[PDB]
């Protein structure tokens, strides 16, 4: 068997899509770690736990959407090993939030890079796909995380 | 450095749980690949694709429930690299259904192994955790996958008329 | 001696009724075996299993109705051992339905004999009792089994397209 | 040897089959009891109903066992069902005692099977018996005990 | 002995009655912590209610154990209920550490009663404890361990 | 130090209350035991068993109300061991009913004493609290137990 529907879908994009799916699988893992870390009796921040568990379910839906679109354009899913998270212990809330913000900026940059790759291969459908289901969702989440970081750093002194 | 709430929770079981967690993350990844494989235009088997995606999710529930209990016991979660699935293409339906039953028997074993270790370190909580949320689940799923294989094989001959009434 | 309510109930009918009870119990047991045979992972035919289980329950309702009738007349139930099913494995669906069909005919014959016995003993109640709850029930079931065998035999060949509209 | 079989000892399989026969016999006995109390010369609807429910309870019993058997890969095997120990059961207290006797025999069989299961490191079987059988017997024996006690008490002026 | 008794060793029957007492004792200590937090010089309705609940929970525990006792055929034998180890429980973090330790004690008594059941091969008892006790304890302990970490946190910067 | 809300609350009453609390706890414990005795397979009288278990809860409601009142007044709760019940086995129904009747009369007295002490220290609040929550209750509960006893004893000969 082979794909009977492929059309205007370069293998360069099909590959970068697969790489991005791994990136998301990782970011998903990293949030599974962060979520269970704040569920530790010696941390017990259920709010933050839930927050990171929700993000882990968002990244899952991210890579699941990517896979479903890979199949639609006739591409082929090619899975790699999923690297374990950067840390085993995440520190205080502000430390974890900065690690989440950096994780997202990383994903965002990967998305922007994939969209640029799509421009050069003149793949308007790929491009619309990222503009519709990804580019905004990241910009919103990064603004949400930046807002949290500012409130977190604020809960120290006078502006309690 | 032990933790407040820890009580009757062996460092052996704590490590065997972190192990079973990576095993379920693994079994999840496999079912993911399997699900998207049957979604390929050259395979197009939605019913099958759905089935493997549900199992990818039930394994997500399973490893999440393990990590929950890991914390409820004071034990600490440790994560290792998740190994990519054995194949990239899962052949025909019976080929995948067989690969699935192998994976299930593999987990069912790892479970029975963890319950054996649980009895050794006299940890009746762990033993009930597995007896209640895992052991019956896997036995029912394996019988399900067994029922499938018998019916899939039967679709290569005269008795091609399956679930009758 | 005898019961206070007993009237026109011969000892022959009474004995026959108990015998029929053993016969139906024997049947119900046979069906129970069939049901779980098709439930085996290497057979896997839920529909067939469910079909036979419902039949076992139908036989169950049969002897119960017979026993109820016994006490209503003044007779006394007398149980005997219940012989095991003639087989441990029933092969394929067509063989099972034949075994099933054969069995129903034997029961039907026994019913017909008991009806004849009641007429000979001028027992209208026994006759009506059988006419109303057993006789037609058996015919409908044999017919249904016949139909099933015919559709089964047809699944081996060209006419593999069954219930059309 | 089944495709699904895993950690299911041949001894346990044989035991489950033997247990199924036990319940089949139990069920049959209760059936006898049930209609005994329905006789026009005994006339105790309540007692009759009590034993018929029990026959149905043992029915559910063996049925759950056979299902369990298939679920594991074992293959059911049936033997004859020996008829009930009596044709007439006497008075309520006597019948209730035979019933209580019967349940204890079953409960012992259950306990033995659990023992064998623990001997063969078969957690699934242990859990299965823990979940749908053990506590069920104990609740029932206790219930029968209470009946025997109250029945005995219906002897003199303490009615 | 009991007309319905079966596989119920006297050792266990004994350890049960002993465990019942340990529960009534714990219930009593919760009744204390409860009203101590209701004091106008303490006034923490939240914590008060928390312990008042725990009280009723332990009650449900010994009422279960006793219920179980009559079923197995065992016989209940009550003892004096030792008064709470304090009349004043200090501050919330302290009251919590007390409840924590009270639970780890209760828990250990349960694990030990289970160990006994294994040895006297009483699967019914072992199930009865896995079903309604072992997990309830682990959950409650975890809950307390969280509070303790949160209370400890409500001091400085966090 | 003394409670910032204490007012017209004699330490005599304070201590009489903490005693009544212990008296009630002990009553509850008697009813607990009485209840489970009738639940035994060799006794088996669910109607009676429920009756005592209800009472064990009424008593717990009583001592809970007392402790609630103590803190309102500014008094301080003090607990002492709870003496086990008089018996392990309570015999037949009338035997257990009389023992319960005795236990009630015992508590009614302790109540009246506490009311008297209350008049003696001219604490109208405590007096009302008792009139309202315990006096009429005990009267009714006793009359009820009496009715039961009369009927139980009657269940012997001609009028059974
Ligand atoms: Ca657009
Ligand atoms: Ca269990």
């Amino acid at each position: 068997m082979s794909s009977q529907i492929r059309q205007n879908y370069s293998t360069d994009v099909e590959a970068a899509v697969n790489s991005l799916v791994n990136l998301y699988l990782q970011a998903s893992y990293t949030y599974l770690s962060l979520g269970f870390y704040f569920d530790r009796d010696d941390v017990a921040l259920e709010g933050v736990s839930h927050f990171f568990r929700e993000l882990a379910e968002e990244k899952r839906e991210g890579y699941e959407r990517l896979l479903k679109m890979q199949n639609q354009r006739g591409g082929r899913a090619l899975f790699q090993d999923i690297k374990k998270p950067a840390e085993d212990e995440w520190g205080k809330t502000p430390d974890a939030m900065k690690a989440a913000m950096a994780l997202e900026k990383k994903l965002n940059q990967a998305l922007l890079d994939l969209h640029a790759l799509g421009s050069a291969r003149t793949d308007p459908h790929l491009c619309d796909f990222l503009e519709t289901h990804f580019l905004d969702e990241e910009v919103k989440l990064i603004k949400k995380m930046g807002d949290h970081l500012t409130n977190l750093h604020r809960l120290g002194g006078p502006e309690a």
